[PDB]
């Protein structure tokens, strides 16, 4: 059986979903893992409620001893802060399995046996450090693809070289070119946000 893993991630902008599109390729591709991704389960999400898919998915990670990477950047930072009600709701164009998902996870934050679990990374291209959460506080941060190395010890369980890789070039691709789009348009987020 290969590893799984459930990817955790806020759809921002159609450029930025394929970034996380891409990546999830390249972890099949070039780690040999099985993703959990919802882009890739709509059916099952239309027809089980979305709680009840974010609650599977996270049953069959615990369960299996598989890790849950939680992909943070603008749109999680946002969801996070509305949760909070410390900023306004957000009404995402590709929009909420985030903030379903943010539910869902929550409590295990006071639990240590569980931050093992979770993955907390950002692409430092397109994102930033100040994008995750403080509900993760002193869990691990991995900036990537600076840090993919130990995020991929994490999913094994042991203890810029992944364009050679397959899938690494196109997840390359995906990140330069919603990078040059943040630049091009740096309210892409404002944008994407309705009411």
């Amino acid at each position: 059986k290969p590893r799984k893993v459930w990817i955790i991630y806020s759809a921002d902008h159609p450029l930025y979903v394929d970034v996380v599109l891409k990546f999830a390729q390249f972890l099949l591709t070039a780690c040999g893992t099985e993703v959990a991704l919802d882009l890739l389960e709509e059916q099952a999400i239309s027809e089980a409620g979305v709680m009840t898919w974010v609650g599977r998915q996270k049953q069959e990670m615990v369960e299996s001893n598989s890790k849950i990477i939680v992909l943070c950047s603008r749109g999680t930072r946002a969801k996070w802060q509305a949760l909070l009600g410390r900023g306004a709701p957000v009404r995402l164009r590709c929009d909420d399995l985030f903030t379903a998902a943010m539910n869902m996870i929550l409590p295990d934050f006071k639990r240590p046996a569980c931050f093992g679990t979770y993955v907390v990374c950002y692409f430092s291209e397109v994102s930033c450090d100040g994008d995750v959460p403080d509900l993760f506080g002193a869990a691990p941060r991995y900036p990537l693809m600076d840090r993919f190395e130990e995020v991929y010890f994490r999913i094994q369980d042991l203890e810029d070289n992944y364009l050679r890789s397959p899938g690494g070039r196109q997840l390359r691709a995906a990140l330069d070119r919603f990078r040059d789009w943040q630049v091009r348009c740096p309210d892409w987020f404002e944008c994407e946000n309705l009411y």
